[PDB]
């Protein structure tokens, strides 16, 4: 398990915990000096539990992939909650098995459906460290249409951040005043899939990209990326999703 306390939280400490959730992933090889996440995981060891505690020692528990860092569903007190999907289905017959009812949220994880239950896209939700305080707040107690928009803030906090170095260090800026992501931000959420696809084929094409990657750089500018010593591939990426997985 990892834990993530937000009262008494800085950027040391949150630093700290997406370091924890990166290293709770498991791997057999590195690409190209990166994690590559198993193609797959039979029974409850495909779960990794995140115990996340609000500024008031409130907490709940999130149950995550650790093929994809995909987060299934989240316990609170006695309710369990899962995204309406097969993977998720699968995942409430491994974890939160001591709670009292299980609700299906009224939607799936992927950002597309969140963003239309939540009523605003990413590009427009304010994220950082006391959003993420507010996330663990709403989801203490069933709200569908309010945990959608928590749900946004939570996957970006964690997830996104354990696959690239950059959005971690855009919610350690966050640390103190919330702030819609940067466009960086929302291109990397959106290439994780594409970047560790072209990373692994660059394996066999000399570190060359069989299909360079559109994203956007830290200044808001357009980057093309063509091979493997680009600082996305050297620095930022911090996770590979398995070929398998795509
Ligand atoms: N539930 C959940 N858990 C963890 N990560 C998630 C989740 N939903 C979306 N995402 C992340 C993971 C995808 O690689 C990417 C989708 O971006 P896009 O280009 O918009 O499809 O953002």
């Amino acid at each position: 398990d990892v834990s993530f306390r937000l009262s008494g939280a800085d950027p040391r400490s949150y630093g700290m915990f997406i370091k924890d959730l990166r290293n709770a992933l498991p791997f057999r090889e590195k690409v190209y000096n990166i994690p590559l996440l198993l193609p797959s995981v039979s029974g409850a060891g495909r779960y990794l539990l995140m115990h996340l505690f609000n500024y008031d020692g409130k907490t709940i528990t999130v149950a995550v992939d650790v093929t994809n860092v995909y987060i299934m569903g989240y316990l609170a007190d006695t309710t369990s909650y899962f995204f309406n999907e097969p993977a998720a289905e699968l995942a409430s017959q491994y974890v939160f098995r001591d709670a009292r009812r299980k609700i299906t949220l009224p939607y799936s994880g992927n950002y597309e459906r969140l963003q239309i239950a939540a009523g605003k896209p990413r590009e427009k939700i304010p994220i950082g460290l006391p959003a993420l305080d507010s996330a663990i707040s709403t989801l203490l107690h069933y709200d569908s249409t309010a945990a959608a928009g928590a749900l946004l803030v939570l996957i970006q906090t964690t997830a996104e951040a354990a696959r690239f170095k950059y959005i971690e260090q855009q919610i350690q800026e966050r640390a103190y005043r919330d702030e819609v992501p940067s466009l960086a931000t929302i291109s990397l959420e959106n290439s994780w899939s594409g970047l560790s696809k072209q990373i692994q084929l660059a394996q066999g094409n000399n570190g060359i990209f069989r299909t360079p990657i559109v994203l956007v750089d830290n200044k808001g500018n357009r980057v093309q990326i063509t091979n493997v010593t680009s600082k996305v591939v050297t620095s930022n990426i911090q996770l590979l999703l398995n070929t398998r997985n795509i």
